[PDB]
């Protein structure tokens, strides 16, 4: 049973998801003045707190809650380590909403104890393809087109709770109370990823990586030694043989993204994003904010042809705490993020991507089987993953789709 989540508009079961058919609200209709004004109620040693997400000691404060009580792998080896830079540009993006921030401080010393950070994204969300044309068999068109515009909603990340707090029921708190605020700006719907099941999923898709460095990969753990690796002489100079890299790019033309890319960028990533079943919606400005080149943050290539941009890759860093090592302090990651290729193979184009991941140091490149992720992993050698990323609406019917049929990118 789930005490907090079966009170909740999200489908309750796997068998639920599975008969739906037309994407479409769950809840019933509100408006902003049936939503209370006053923060939800919590005990009296704690505060409702807005981070002013431009002040550094702010950030700060997040950034050490998330250091020591974020997200861990399951064996607790590594726990991410997002930076400030990193955390200044989730948060941050064009049209935010600086109340869609929402921590718990202890009242006496201002201890951050909780976060939960939403901000907003414009989000195709319609009945997907193959619905659609079923619809049209059965004479439901209409319905099934219903909410086929791209709609302005909640993306929800970064919740966390203190170690010492946990298991004391002070997540739902958050959730509700971030529901509230969102809600009061008009706003119904909500997505949001997770790499545990919750009820309930709409898409959900393995984690792949690519080694860079496997030599730390495998001291830190990471990575294992294959066991035909074994009946080998020195197998650290194989596996390291393996996964080598050009130290330069392969595409001419290949050089780093400008603020005067952004129109052609803009104009070839929606055309590939349109595809999908499930996609954001950016204007000039946030694929400024989401895609310019920032130092130790976003890396973004373009491929120009005769003055022309045919080609883009995007990839973020995202360094993990090496808990118990002792010669290593941290991962380094790339994760891939947008890219759109017309003038060359996929395969092309992502090799380019894990060459400067490389040379700038970064240890391996991860990404979730989203978009055409799958059409370049045995020619690149990523491997599958233990973790698996699970995509959900709130307030949102939605059928089931294929991860591939997902083109939303989670920080
Ligand atoms: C329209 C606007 C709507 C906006 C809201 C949209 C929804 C937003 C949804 C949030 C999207 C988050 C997206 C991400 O960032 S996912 C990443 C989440 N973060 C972490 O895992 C960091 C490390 N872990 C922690 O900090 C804590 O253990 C957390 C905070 C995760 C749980 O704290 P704690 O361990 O102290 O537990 P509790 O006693 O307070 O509460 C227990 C309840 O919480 C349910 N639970 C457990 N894990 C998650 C989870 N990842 N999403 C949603 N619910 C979760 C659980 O089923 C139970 O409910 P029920 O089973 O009794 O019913
Ligand atoms: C990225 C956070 N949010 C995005 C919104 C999604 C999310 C949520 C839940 C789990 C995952 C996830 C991610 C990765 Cl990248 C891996 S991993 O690489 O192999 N191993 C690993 C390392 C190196 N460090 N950590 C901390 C872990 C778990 C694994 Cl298991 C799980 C991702």
């Amino acid at each position: 049973a789930h005490a907090f989540w079966s009170t909740q508009p999200v489908p309750q079961t796997e068998d639920e998801t599975e008969k739906i058919v037309f994407a479409g609200p769950m809840d019933e209709p509100k408006t902003v003045a049936d939503i209370p004004e006053e923060p939800y109620p919590i005990a009296s040693t704690f505060e409702w707190w807005t981070p002013n997400m431009e002040a550094a000691d702010d950030i700060h404060a997040i950034y050490e809650l998330l250091r020591d009580n974020y997200v861990e792998d399951d064996d607790s080896m590594f726990r991410f380590n997002y930076s400030e830079e990193f955390l200044q540009w989730a948060l941050c993006p064009p049209n935010y909403i600086p109340d869609w921030h929402v921590a718990v401080r202890r009242k006496a010393d201002k201890k951050l104890l909780a976060f939960i950070a939403g901000v907003p994204v414009t989000l195709r969300m319609g009945t997907p393809k193959y619905m659609k044309v079923k619809a049209q068999e059965k004479g439901e068109g209409e319905e099934a087109a219903k909410y086929d515009e791209p709609r302005h909603i909640c993306e929800i990340n970064f919740l966390c709770v203190h170690k010492q707090l946990r298991e004391k029921r002070l997540a739902p708190i958050l959730i509700k109370e971030a529901t509230r605020r969102v809600n009061r700006t008009n706003v119904w719907q909500a997505v949001y990823t997770a790499g545990v099941l919750l009820p309930t999923p709409y898409a959900s898709g393995q984690y792949f990586h690519r080694s860079l460095n496997p030599e730390k990969l495998v001291e830190i753990r990471f990575s294992g030694i294959p066991a035909q690796y074994q009946k080998f002489q020195n197998p650290m100079a194989m596996l390291k043989r393996n996964y080598q890299l050009p130290s330069a790019p392969k595409n001419s033309g290949l050089r780093e993204m400008k603020p005067s890319d952004v129109p052609q960028v803009r104009r070839i990533l929606m055309n590939y994003l349109d595809s999908f079943d499930v996609g954001p919606v950016f204007s000039d400005a946030e694929i400024s904010h989401y895609l310019l080149p920032r130092d130790g943050v976003v890396f973004t290539y373009v491929v120009e042809n005769d003055k022309k941009v045919t080609d883009f890759f995007s990839f973020y860093r995202i360094p993990s705490t090496v808990i118990g090592n002792s010669n290593y302090n941290l991962l380094n990651a790339a994760y891939v993020h947008y890219y759109a290729a017309t003038s060359i193979p996929l395969h092309q184009l992502i090799l380019d991507l894990l060459i400067v991941a490389h040379s700038r140091g970064f240890d391996v490149c991860n990404m979730v089987e989203i978009l055409d992720n799958r059409s370049f992993v045995e020619q690149l050698k990523f491997g599958a993953g233990d973790g698996h990323l699970r995509y959900y609406f709130y307030n949102w019917a939605y059928p089931k789709i294929k991860p591939s049929q997902v083109a939303l990118v989670m920080l």
